[PDB]
């Protein structure tokens, strides 16, 4: 009702990330979980007085349970989803939704039979200083957006969340963020995509780096750059905020670093304390509210869907989009072409 | 000599750009120029005591003139080098070198022929820090360059030195972008993608652009341009202008905006006032000298050339090079396809 009741499927490092959020959220009770680990189990009954289950069946057949979030390892998202759908409860997984194209499709089909919303976990497109210029772009302010430029230099690769590196680690977590955001802004099709990837750390023998091409619908094009090897840091060019909001050098907002809209007639820069306008009349910073919740913009969606019946940005659909615009840069590192998206 | 004795062919922009060079350099000595306009030629002759010529063929035929700095607009280069070559004169020749590869490589084989030497005009890849880059990459302490990603967001497109203006913005400015990754990286271009975008009518050119390049070896570059004067890049340089210039009297060196190259074990970022050097012990601020000379660098290989026969970096051959990146740019965008380079 007022306060979602929500179970939890997985209880690992994304469930921790998404926990200050689920627990500062007063929209959020926590009401159940499951998890196949004992330990991580009694961790949550004692944490939240509350029940708890080794499998899926157990946390779905609940029926205090209105929402179930998914934060299992990626082969489990599929079924859990189905069985949660099975039951009637809504569903928040977390990215990625899954990795092939195949598990999304039947997930969408799963939730949209059952009637339960789904949304896709966290990802940075949910950021407020996104959702923000996108608002500037969707209101034809400076006409339709012509090119984005996107960069993260990030120690993904050697201080990550260590579960999501099935090959191309770096493309399935970190150009999920980035392509989601790209798509978010330009608010077109993906029509055309050519990655190099780089891998260059034996130790590490993962991708750590890539550089994309792409061609939106409408003739806007992107280029993205991402590199996980702990060099440069390019939240220097993010007024020295981190990913999660923090200060380095009471929170800002979260971020996915550097990233450049320019418009028909002038240019948006995001960033974690604001949104930057470089128009040919005036050069503009515009504040932001400092979040009071970390991640509300997640909590906005999937209470909004389940309580009010708003149709979420961030649904299946949309995230199964950017699951296909990875599998293509992926597919053409791995085979030095374009690939077209239908 | 001592004092190189110079000739100008040209007392256009590019010209008048390098003049503060040509006065506060102690080893040149500008002598004559030539230039078709009388109100150039009585300007030149005022200032430095100096003859003055309607053509090359009269600055070519003057004994004293020891070398021919082409500032002519580009479609005079191959005849002027031509005729200075003929005459035993050495040529330095503004950026763009010429715009056809034929034009180019006729001007290769008569300073071959004539035994002088041929350098291309000012090119930021000649700036202090880039070398200095470059020699960091040479010195083998980071390993071998894997990646680099280069951007400039400029008013380039509306505030120009405008004769620069086919795809002006790739011969004018992606020139200097290129060459700077082909010296840092160190090998040959072997294929490139490209995206141009033109979004303003007023300003029927390509105004702006995004490229992927594969170099021989494996390492990969991307390269970001916009010249459509709203954001401006120099943010990232610590605020420090093109020209030197701060943007919030001793100035620090030429740039041509930001530029991260990933090594192997660490990432150069070169900065008109030091070389950040991000290696897995320590983070480097490596100091650089503010230049007495503005380009002196340019200075130095025409000087090296004439007096010491040290074959430059940036000749003929190079700068041929570069054009052919640059062709190669325009051919991608314009057709929707991967160009081979040779
Ligand atoms: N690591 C991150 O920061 C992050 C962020 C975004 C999304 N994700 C996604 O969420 C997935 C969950 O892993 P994580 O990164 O949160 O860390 P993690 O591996 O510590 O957490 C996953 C945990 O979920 C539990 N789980 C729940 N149901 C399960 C089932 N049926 N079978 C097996 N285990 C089950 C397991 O005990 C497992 O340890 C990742 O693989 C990734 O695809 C992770
Ligand atoms: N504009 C710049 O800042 C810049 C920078 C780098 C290189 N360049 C290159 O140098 C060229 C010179 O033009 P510019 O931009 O310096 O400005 P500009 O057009 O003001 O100067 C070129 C001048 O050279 C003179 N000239 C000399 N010999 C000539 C000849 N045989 N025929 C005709 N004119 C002759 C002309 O009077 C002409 O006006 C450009 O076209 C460009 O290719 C220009
Ligand atoms: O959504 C997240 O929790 C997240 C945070 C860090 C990187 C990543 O892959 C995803
Ligand atoms: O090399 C130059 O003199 C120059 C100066 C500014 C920009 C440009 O296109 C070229």
């Amino acid at each position: 009702g007022h306060q979602l009741r929500l179970g939890v499927a997985g209880l690992g490092r994304a469930f921790t990330l998404m926990l200050p959020t689920l627990q500062q959220d007063p929209r959020i009770k926590l009401v159940a979980a499951c998890d196949p680990r004992g330990s991580a189990r009694a961790q949550f009954a004692s944490d939240f007085r509350a029940p708890v289950y080794p499998d899926i069946e157990g946390l779905a057949s609940n029926p205090d349970v209105e929402a179930i979030y998914i934060a299992s390892p990626h082969q489990f998202h599929a079924q859990q989803a189905r069985i949660a759908a099975r039951h009637g409860k809504h569903v928040l997984v977390e990215k990625p939704m899954a990795l092939s194209l195949g598990d999304c499709d039947e997930m969408i089909q799963h939730c949209r039979d059952a009637g339960v919303h789904l949304i896709v976990g966290h990802c940075h497109s949910f950021d407020t200083p996104y959702l923000s210029a996108r608002e500037i772009v969707q209101s034809g302010e400076l006409g339709p957006v012509r090119m984005v430029h996107a960069l993260n230099y990030t120690d993904f690769l050697y201080r990550p969340r260590r579960p999501e590196e099935e090959g191309g680690g770096v493309v399935f977590s970190q150009a999920a963020h980035q392509v989601d955001i790209v798509r978010l802004l330009v608010g077109t099709r993906v029509r055309r995509v050519r990655a190099i990837t780089g891998d260059w750390d034996p130790m590490r023998p993962t991708q750590g780096a890539y550089s994309a091409l792409l061609w939106f619908e409408g003739g806007a094009f992107a280029s993205i750059s991402y590199n996980g090897y702990g060099h440069f840091d390019s939240d220097e060019w993010c007024d020295w905020i981190g990913e999660m909001g923090g200060d380095k050098s009471p929170i800002w907002h979260q971020h996915f670093g550097p990233i450049v809209v320019s418009c028909e007639r002038g240019d948006i820069r995001p960033l974690p304390d604001s949104v930057c306008v470089y128009a040919d009349l005036a050069k503009e910073r515009r504040s932001l509210q400092r979040p009071v919740v970390p991640r509300f913009e997640v909590i906005d969606e999937l209470y909004h869907a389940v309580v009010n019946e708003i149709k979420p940005l961030h649904d299946g659909v949309w995230a199964r989009a950017t699951l296909e615009v990875c599998l293509a840069l992926l597919d053409s590192a791995g085979s030095g072409k374009d690939v077209e998206l239908p």
